[PDB]
């Protein structure tokens, strides 16, 4: 699919068998999601954003569904003000910039 | 041109006669420079990213060269870490996501 940026590029993700949404984000180089519960071990990150950083929580090889493409890679738990979708998945789901 | 993901997607943009890099960031409602003189009167505005929010300078009504590409649009100036091309102006220069 082709998506304009007039408005922004929410998306219906599909993460730990609930549906959410999120923010196609190339200025994200990770993918960051709300607080929530994910399975396995996390380790620690600090991602530095436009206010400031925040501390994460980093869980890896775990399964998400972008606009309906099955992507498996590390997501970030944390604070943040959105849920993003970062580089990281952007690229499994073959997704470019156009213009 | 069509811009892949596997690396930040940075551009070269021209604005007020110059020359700088910046990040094509479909997560960014606006458009963020770092610290410069632009011409005109500015009101204060207060953006949120990760990590919190930064005071910006808000310009009106500003040209700007994206690739080649001639675009206007409001144009925000602070301690933002990196310059960012946000989707008032990717949107005047016809840039979408696709995948
Ligand atoms: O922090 C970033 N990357 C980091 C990141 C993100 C997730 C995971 C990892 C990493 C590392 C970096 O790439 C990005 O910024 C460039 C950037 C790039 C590199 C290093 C940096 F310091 C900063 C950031 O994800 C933006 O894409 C965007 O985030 C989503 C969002 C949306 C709505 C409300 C929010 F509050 C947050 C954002 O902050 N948008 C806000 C914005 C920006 C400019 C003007 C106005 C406004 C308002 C709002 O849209």
């Amino acid at each position: 699919p082709q998506i304009t940026l007039w408005q922004r590029p929410l998306v219906t993700i599909k993460i730990g068998g609930q549906l959410k949404e999120a923010l196609l984000d190339t200025g994200a180089d990770d993918t960051v999601l709300e607080e929530m519960s994910l399975p396995g071990r996390w380790k620690p990150k600090m991602i530095g954003g436009i206010g400031g950083f925040i501390k994460v929580r980093q869980y890896d090889q775990i399964l998400i569904e972008i606009c309906g493409h099955k992507a498996i890679g590390t997501v970030l738990v944390g604070p943040t003000p959105v849920n993003i979708i970062g580089r990281n998945l952007l690229t499994q789901i073959g997704c470019t910039l156009n213009f």
